[PDB]
């Protein structure tokens, strides 16, 4: 699955663009496992597009009002904080090379 591996590079982006408090790997799962329930994500990596950044923040938000439910708020908070980071600190496409090229 797509899913576990897509929570590991999320989470090596937050202990890099993640400054202080960093997410666990639990509460990122949990977080785009409610995500996929809701309906917003389809595949789990539609979530680096930045299309769906303002579509999931506001659903998170509804979340926290109408359920009381902001632990995974929280964690999307931490980890969109990490996403921007790290599209305005690199070239994107120059980073992606760089890894298909260690691949071999």
């Amino acid at each position: 699955s797509e899913f576990e591996a897509v929570i590991k590079v999320i989470s090596s982006a937050c202990k890099t663009y993640c400054g202080k408090t960093s997410p666990s790997k639990k509460e990122i799962g949990a977080m785009l496992s409610l995500l996929q329930k809701e309906g917003l994500l389809m595949s789990p990596s539609d979530l680096y597009s930045p299309g769906s950044w303002d579509p999931i923040t506001a659903a998170l938000s509804q979340r926290a009002m109408i359920l009381g439910k902001s632990g995974e708020l929280k964690t999307w908070g931490l980890v969109l904080g990490a996403l921007k980071a790290a599209r305005e600190e690199q070239v994107t496409s120059e980073q992606a090379k760089f890894w298909l090229g260690l691949g071999g």
